[PDB]
This record gives structure tokens, C-alpha cells and sequence, in this order.
DNA sequence: ATCAATATCCACCTGCAGATTCTACCAAAAGTGTATTTGGAAACTGCTCCATCAAAAGGCATGTTCAGCTGGTTCAGCTGAACATGCCTTTTGATGGAGCAGTTTCCAAATACACTTTTGGTAGAATCTGCAGGTGGATATTGAT
């Protein structure tokens, strides 16, 4: 395979240590030297199962080693690294109430938000007491599907399966409940350096960019995106100048700050959408300009490999070509979800029925 | 050697090709109503193709089942020839019912409106059923004679 790097590497760090060199310049080398690390995740540290499909992932903001997950049937599971104390664990009802948003609460680590299949918006801890809801369906056969969160603004906001979308306050004081989209909204997302625009997609192959503070009369939307393809993400850069979309059949693209409206570049890569299978969301890395995604192969899309496995895929963001690719047998799952730590040295995936762990081997020998 | 079957010829004769004449129904023309097609919202049903257990499909050992073959025994249908008998047929005397054609009286659908049951929507509990025991035939496996 590829993986070739090369560079003068502490030459450039003296050079910023003498100011010659500028940071960008920095940054790249210092992303190259992070895939050359990343080479030696090949060996799955960690492997852990349970009960009824994998909907949901979610990282502890603050601490590496911790995570927590949402399944199908509306099981939780949180679990650090470490500890060995038999991670902690809520079921639930277990056929219709799909867990489907999962965000940590930014105040109380031993919170965390969540949209479910059941029509409850909820804030609950995980030893199982229910904190309070946020909102409701108040009918069944109406449920919610998307959700996020933002401690800078301390807002809420969750997409439904129908194409309106809820915003809320972390006290409630709802202002919101216009109408969107025409159909399911698959992923929203606001600005982590802003406060007061939004992003949501959905399935009417359209992705909408709001500004939700001006914004109130039912469409009067900022920025309007169109795609071949419905899509099941659109999520936002930790830098917040570059936007990541991923659709159903076959496409990845970049939006800039600069005109939303035309892409930068177009990333092909199959991820082909499927009813039984959890949806795929591509993901930042927090602090490169790196993206990385789970493949899903299709033998009718135009590779250009000529060898197409199951993997896990690392792409470059500001160029559009591929930089690594991670494989282990024993995990011949589709990861679904792919996250990366907030601390940069961990690796989450979410498989069906299965959640693994990537981290780097080291601890030759011990004395 | 056969010995009716098919190939050949020839009288004949009656269905059959062909010509004539009456007739009911097919085509064209202007009009209309009414089934159908089309544009377009929307809703709802099948394609979907992993991730996973768990009954179901495959495959290999043993054992039994029976089937296409043998040969023999039994015996029952084929058919000659002779002779009876009702079929043919034909032939015509007898008749009544088929079909037509005129007369009478039934008796069905056209339409408008106002109930009236029928079909869902939707919950509650009554019956079927998983599961678990548990009786008792029962059905094969040895057992006394």
C-alpha cells in the first residue's frame, strides 16, 4: 500500500523554534508525523459486545479513555479503559425505542442527552433515573431522529422523522417547532465557534444552513445546498470554517466558509445505505484537517483501488485523496460509526453488535 | 406355397361446383354521451442486502425394502366355422311437433330520494397455543415355554 512519508521533520520544529517557518506549515508535518503513527494502530486493542444493534456514539469530552454508546432497542452503555469495573449498563424497552442521538451533557459528566424511537427527547443519568424530557411527540408513529448540543450557547436543538425541527434551552423556554424539511431529518450540527448558525440534513437530498437567531419565517433559510442523494450527515469542523457532508450512495463533499454553496472538492467513497445496517456518518479529526470514514463496499461503484475490502478509511481534507487505511480480521463488521478521541490519541468504532478500540501498542518490556 | 391388401380400370351417380334469384344486414354520414387517457399530488408496498442465531438442509454410516428378473404353473380369451336372428332397410302409412306468424298480456328497467344496513376504527377479553407436567397407551425389545 501507499503510506510513503517523508520530510526533514525536527529541522522544521528548530525552524519554528527560530520563526522561520510559519504554524500551517508546522501543522502539516506534524499531521504527517500522526498517520506515521497511526500506521501502528494496526493492532485492535479493545473488543466489546452486548444486546440489539448499535445506533449511537458519543465521546467523554473531557477524559480519553471513556465512552458511551446507544443501541437499537434503546440500550445504553458507558465504559472506560483501565478500570476493569464491569462498565455500567441501562436497558430498555428493547424492539421500538431506538436510541438514535447521543451527545454528553457539557455540565454533568454523569448526564447525557438522548432522542429516542419511543418520541422522548430526555436527559437522563446513567444509572437509569430520567433527569427530565425535552420534548414529546405526544402521538406514536412520530418519532424524533436527530439531536445536538452546544455549551457556548447552551442550547439543544433534535430533528424528527418528518421535517421539522425542535430547539430548545438546557431550562426548556422552547422557540421553535417551524417546519424544515419534507422528510426525515438524518443529522444536525451548530457551529462550535459560533453560537447562532445551524446545520441539518435530511432526506430530501437537500442540506440547510440556518441562522437561527434571525431566521423565523418558515424557510427563510440562509444557505441551501442541494445533492444527488439523500444524506445521512452533515457535520461541522472543530476550526468551524469547513463543513463535512456524506450521502447514501456514493459521495463525500467539502463546503468552505468561502460559498457555501459551491464545494471545494468531492470526496468519492462507498458507504451505500441500507435499511438493517446502522447509518454511516463520515467525522473530523478535532485538531488536523484530516477526515475519516467506514467503507461499505459496492461492486457497481467506480473503485479506484483495485483492491476493495471492508476498512476503515483515512482521507486527506483540503486535497481529496486518501492517506491510510486500518484492517484487522476477527472484525469483519461494517463499522458503522467512526469517532476519534477530543484528546487525539484513541479511536472509537461502532460496529453492529460490537464496539472496538484502536489505540496504539507499545510496553516492550516492563521493569 | 399363400391370400386378403393395394393398384388399376371402368360404369354411375349424387354430392358438389356453379349459375340465378331474393333478401336482411353492413357501411357511410353527422351527432352525441360516455368510457378512457393524462397531468400531477401523495401514500404505501416491496427491494432492501448486513449481523445474527437456530431450526433446516447436507452429507455419511448402517440397515432394511422391495423390484425387475427368473421359471414354472395355471388357464382364459382369440378366432374358425357353422348356424340362428334381429339389423338393415326400406318403405310407406300415420301423426304430431317445429317453426313460423299473428294476437294478447305480462313484466322488466329507467330514475329520483330517503333510510339502512356494511365496513371499517378501535379496544376487551375469550379461545388457541407455548410451555411444562404427567398419564397412560403403545410399541418395540427381549423372555418363558
Amino acid at each position: 500500500q501507499i503510506l510513503p512519508p517523508c520530510r526533514s521533520i525536527v529541522r522544521t520544529l528548530h525552524q519554528h523554534k527560530l520563526g522561520r517557518a510559519s504554524w500551517p506549515s508546522v501543522q502539516q508535518g506534524l499531521q504527517q508525523s500522526f498517520l506515521h503513527t497511526l500506521d501502528s494502530y494496526r493492532i485492535l486493542q479493545k473488543a466489546a459486545p452486548f444486546d440489539r444493534r448499535a445506533t449511537s456514539l458519543a465521546w467523554h469530552p473531557t477524559h480519553p479513555s471513556t465512552v458511551a454508546v446507544g443501541s437499537k432497542g434503546g440500550d445504553i452503555m458507558l465504559w472506560n479503559f483501565g478500570i476493569k469495573d464491569k462498565p455500567t449498563f441501562i436497558k430498555g424497552i428493547g424492539a421500538g425505542g431506538s436510541i438514535t442521538g447521543l451527545k454528553f451533557n457539557p455540565l454533568n459528566t454523569n448526564q447525557f442527552y438522548a432522542s429516542s424511537m419511543e418520541g422522548t427527547t430526555r436527559l437522563q443519568d446513567f444509572k437509569g433515573n430520567i433527569l427530565r424530557v425535552f420534548a414529546s411527540s405526544d402521538t406514536i408513529n412520530i418519532w424524533f431522529c436527530s439531536l445536538d448540543v452546544s455549551a457556548s450557547s447552551r442550547m439543544v436543538v433534535t430533528g424528527d422523522n418528518v421535517g421539522n425541527v425542535i430547539l430548545l434551552n438546557m431550562d426548556g423556554k422552547e422557540l421553535w417547532n417551524l417546519r424544515m424539511h419534507k422528510k426525515k431529518v438524518t443529522h444536525v450540527a451548530l457551529n462550535p465557534c459560533c453560537d447562532w448558525f445551524l446545520a441539518t440534513a435530511s432526506v430530501d437530498q437537500t442540506v440547510k444552513i440556518w441562522d437561527l437567531r434571525q431566521v423565523r419565517g418558515k424557510a427563510s433559510f440562509l444557505y441551501s445546498l442541494p445533492h444527488r442523494h439523500p444524506v445521512n450527515a452533515a457535520c461541522f469542523s472543530p476550526d468551524g470554517a469547513r463543513l463535512l457532508t456524506t450521502d447514501q450512495k456514493s459521495e463525500i463533499r467539502v463546503y468552505s466558509a468561502s460559498q457555501w454553496d459551491c464545494p471545494l472538492g468531492l470526496i468519492p467513497h462507498p458507504h451505500r445505505h441500507f435499511q438493517h445496517l446502522t447509518p454511516i456518518k463520515a467525522a473530523w479529526h478535532p485538531r488536523y484537517n484530516l477526515i475519516v470514514v467506514g467503507r461499505y463496499p459496492d461492486p457497481n461503484f467506480k473503485s479506484c483501488t483495485p483492491y476493495e475490502l471492508r476498512t476503515i478509511d483515512v482521507f486527506d481534507g483540503n486535497s481529496g485523496k486518501m492517506m491510510c487505511q486500518l484492517y484487522d480480521p476477527e472484525s469483519s463488521g461494517i463499522s458503522s460509526l467512526n469517532e476519534f478521541n477530543p484528546m487525539g490519541d484513541t479511536l472509537a468504532s461502532a460496529m453492529g453488535y460490537h464496539i472496538l478500540i484502536w489505540s496504539q501498542e507499545e510496553a516492550r518490556t516492563r521493569k
